[PDB]
């Protein structure tokens, strides 16, 4: 018997009682007669929700195997999304991210450290906000290129200028397909249709910007083919090829130059807007919190100087930073139910039968917001993550990334980011809102399955 849950309603199941404008706060209300496990009916699809702690840790760390397949809708196939990593199960997605992971190690890819390759984007994102001259400023398209050209600099080996055509022509196809891709009717509505496409357009539209991309790889794989050093390749595409020679007699390979341009189009998606939003919200809460970012300053001052870039050898030394850092990714919650999985066998979980490919739902905000671990969660307070002596106290709760065998692939690399641009644009600058702090408000603005900030503007001011 699958876990216990409101009865469904012929042919809708459960849809009319869950309010799919915030998603999370009805999976959160269902927790309180239900429990920590519960089914819902997607229209006779069964879905599973883990809500809490204990729960989540049960499925994705102790039966990590059993809960590692991702959750399919509708949308999976009309976006052609499952040929990568993000939305692939079985060997492809077992082969493909084991050989990302090893590439995205900080010296994966050659001499030139993925450390390396942030600082000087971060070097770049100083000069940009140096150009606004301190003018009322919507930070929203700066910081979006900052992720975007670390993404570049790890696949193609070497980054754009901001105001490179080519760039923000990757750029714009981006954010188009980022912004369609978070509408309801997309991500929600249109997948309770199983058999036919209401938006055929839309997904013609999201297909066309995804050849624009997977074109430019081509090109570019093309350019990597032709001038490849074996002992010593520079990028993504370099270590990927070469794996491919490895594999030319173990045909059919997962490595193919399909999987490639596929592998490449999920890590622009799953590396750009998340950073992007966690960074434009990050200033946000800085403007609201002076004091917060004052104290920022007074370690950057004291740990690093006014003569060198930040490096990540002075994160363990800048308590009081990291846990700003951390208390940003805990407080907005950008995935509040994470992207769905799937159990890949039958499961028996709390004396709860689960088969084969049932679809889990994971509320994280159950975990970030925990009002136990963390006391007045819907409070932005870096001291979540400090002791009574000024240390970074780390928390099991902390789970932004999700958990267990999915986990963000790129946490590393999105910690380096959060941690490399934070400090080198508040190594430069201070932070001025156009409206009295007091006034602005930064409670997420929840959108079905993500949370983004307000709209603000704030003024860069030279130090
Ligand atoms: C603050 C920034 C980020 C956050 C909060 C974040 C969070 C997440 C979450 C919650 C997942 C889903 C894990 C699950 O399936 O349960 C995910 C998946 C993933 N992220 Fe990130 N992510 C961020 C940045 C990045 C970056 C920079 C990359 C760059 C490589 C990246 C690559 C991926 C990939 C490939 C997956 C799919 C992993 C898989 O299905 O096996 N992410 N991320
Ligand atoms: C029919 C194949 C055309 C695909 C396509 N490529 C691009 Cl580029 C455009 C720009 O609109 N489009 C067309 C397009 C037309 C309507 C929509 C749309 C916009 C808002 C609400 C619903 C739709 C929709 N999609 N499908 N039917 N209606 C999206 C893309
Ligand atoms: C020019 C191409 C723009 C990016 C994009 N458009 C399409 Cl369509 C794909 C296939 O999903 N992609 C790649 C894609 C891969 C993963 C995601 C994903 C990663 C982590 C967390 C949430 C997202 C997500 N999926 N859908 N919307 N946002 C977003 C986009
Ligand atoms: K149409």
């Amino acid at each position: 018997k699958l876990p216990p849950g409101p009865t469904p309603l012929p042919v809708i199941g459960n849809i009319l009682q869950i309010g799919i404008k915030d998603i999370s706060k009805s999976l959160t209300n269902l927790s309180k007669v239900y429990g920590p496990v519960f089914t819902l009916y997607f229209g006779l699809k069964p879905i599973v929700v883990l809500h809490g702690y204990e729960a989540v840790k049960e499925a994705l760390i102790d039966l990590g195997e059993e809960f590692s397949g991702r959750g399919i809708f509708p949308l999976a196939e009309r976006a052609n999304r499952g040929f990568g990593i993000v939305f692939s199960n079985g060997k492809k997605w077992k082969e493909i991210r084991r050989f990302s992971l090893m590439t995205l190690r900080n010296f994966g890819m050659g001499k030139r450290s993925i450390e390396d390759r942030v600082q000087e984007e971060a070097h770049c994102l100083v000069e940009e906000l140096r150009k606004t001259k301190a003018s009322p400023c919507d930070p929203t398209f700066i910081l979006g290129c900052a992720p975007c050209n670390v993404i570049c600099s790890i696949i193609f080996h070497k980054r754009f200028d901001y105001k490179d055509q080519q760039f923000l022509n990757l750029m714009e196809k981006l954010n188009e397909n980022i912004k369609i891709l978070s509408s309801p009717w997309i991500q929600i509505c249109n997948n309770f249709s199983p058999i036919i496409d209401y938006f055929p357009g839309t997904h013609n539209k999201l297909l066309k910007n995804v050849a624009f991309m997977k074109s430019y790889i081509l090109e570019k794989v093309k350019e990597h083919q032709e001038s490849m050093d074996m002992n010593n390749p520079q990028d993504f595409i370099d270590c990927f090829l070469m794996k491919m020679e490895k594999e030319k007699h173990n045909q059919p390979s997962e490595f193919t130059i399909e999987s490639l341009e596929n592998t490449a189009v999920d890590l622009f998606g799953a590396g750009t807007e998340t950073t992007s939003t966690t960074l434009r919200y990050a200033l946000l809460l800085l403007l609201k919190h002076p004091e917060v970012t004052a104290k920022v300053q007074e370690e950057i001052e004291r740990v690093i100087g006014r003569n060198r870039s930040p490096c990540m050898q002075d994160r363990s030394h800048m308590p009081y930073t990291d846990a700003v850092v951390h208390e940003v990714q805990r407080y907005i919650d950008l995935l509040p139910t994470s992207l769905p999985h799937a159990v890949t066998c039958d499961i028996k979980f709390r004396n709860y039968l689960i088969p084969k490919g049932t679809t889990i739902l994971i509320s994280l905000t159950s975990v970030l917001h925990d009002n136990k671990e963390f006391p007045n969660p819907e409070m932005f307070d870096p001291h979540h993550f400090l002791d009574e002596g000024g240390n970074f106290k780390k928390s099991k709760y902390f789970m932004p990334f999700s958990a267990g065998k999915r986990i963000c692939v790129g946490e590393a690399l999105a910690g380096m980011e959060l941690f490399l641009f934070l400090t080198s644009i508040l190594q430069n600058f201070n932070l001025k809102s156009l409206v009295d702090p007091k006034n602005l408000d930064t409670t997420p603005v929840v959108n079905g399955f993500a949370s983004v900030p307000p709209f603000y503007q704030l003024c860069f001011i030279p130090i």
